């Protein structure tokens, strides 16, 4: 714009340890389906996300645990009707890791999760006007933080 | 279209819906002042924005009952800006309200101001800038949301 | 980085270099007035914006001569709004100035105003609004620049 | 609102209303592949788009005949990035065409390419990025718009 030939984006959070392998997808037009895996006993494990790209889905990279042991959950939404209108959690520490314990999905339809353990400090992000769009963060044996790109 | 420019707002954090009040967007913030009662809850909410480099003063948003304490939280714009707000939401004689608020700048941290209890919130923002700022007052602060831009 | 909003920038058309002039970014255009001579270029240029509901009294931005004919654009804030801007840029005396404006809205055209010969330029809007102007006022103006934004 | 983000879009040029399309937007551009005559108008468009800092292709949007020149516009990204486009609009054959393009960066000008007459147009950036291109293809460009972006 004025610096690089890169776009920008708002980018809210981390939520969970603040500083795995860290990942990045970046920014997107929407999003179609969340594909997450949890355990009751500890905290989110794998993340992927299949995203909107200009009206045809763009298959994000799977971030991958370090362990298995994981429940994998698949959240297919009725997009673009369906929008995520607020992520919320908890973090805390698991095996001395400040990690994401758990994940809920609202959406203006109904709410997918809470997936994990919800247990430590809630965090949540309501979206009154706007989108996700994008997400980053980093994952070891678990979730250990993330952070949303929004854009209108 | 609407004939009107549109921006990222989050929230609300408080009560799931006083009086409300909805400052709209602006350049940026150079001052907020806020009151607040370490028995109950958040009160009184007014903002001195930047608007295009020149100073703008927000509406102040009062409170309908009085015997908070005022503070005056001076940013000094446009070196330091916000970069994360946190606080908390819990009932106060039955209703849920924003019981504290707390500022924390790339130069410091304002607050927390207010009761330290109930239901945490926070908001870092890694990219971007907060604008502007709407909700409900009623006895206390009910609920607020924040325009975010680039 | 900044502390301050970013919005996109289209322009200038005109001088590629009297008095600059920035008005910067707000949520739309209530009134555009400005002035022209049918013989030379555009002289005066003063917008009234909207700013979260209510009108912002952008400051004067005058010619360091007279003689032109004022013109007032009173739109229909916020159902009409302007959806392509157009004119001329060429040489007066020398200098490369903007020698004619015209407004397309989504209801009326107003213009065009002052001289339409030189190099056209024009910009539609298939998705945005402007929200603000910049430029620099000599003589005539010189140049100017468009704020959009969603 | 839709579970769809949007962007500011500038345009259309030439006609006004063969093949439509749409790239959408992305988040830059590393190279433009288009083509040309310099005889009649553009024909070819295509464009690499970055996408979160990895290529990708778009599709190609081809003219309905040949007999054109192709020219490869590789860009330097992310170092380098357009901003400025000309042209040209103008009947051909009886139909308003997109006759010629220039793409400026901050590095180098490409073009132009075509037939540099008609009615020119032209959008300087003075902040932001074009990030997409929508528009329609027939014999010729019939037109065309930008995705404009912070």
């Amino acid at each position: 714009a004025e610096q690089s030939g890169k776009s920008q984006t708002v980018i809210v959070g981390p939520w969970g340890a603040q500083v795995g392998k860290a990942f990045d997808d970046g920014a997107f037009t929407g999003i179609r389906e969340i594909n997450l895996s949890y355990n009751k006993e500890t905290a989110i494990g794998d993340f992927q996300v299949i995203y909107d790209l200009n009206g045809s889905p763009f298959v994000g990279q799977n971030h991958t645990s370090f362990i298995t042991g994981f429940t994998p959950v698949k959240i297919s939404l009725d997009f673009p009707s369906e929008y995520i209108i607020e992520v919320s959690g908890h973090t805390g520490k698991v095996s001395g890791y400040v990690v994401v314990r758990s994940l809920a999905f609202k959406t203006n339809k109904k709410t997918y999760g809470p997936y994990g353990v919800t247990s430590g400090t809630p965090f949540n992000l309501p979206i009154e006007n706007g989108l996700i769009v994008g997400f980053k963060g980093s994952i070891g044996y678990w979730l250990d933080y993330f952070s949303m790109y929004l854009s209108l």
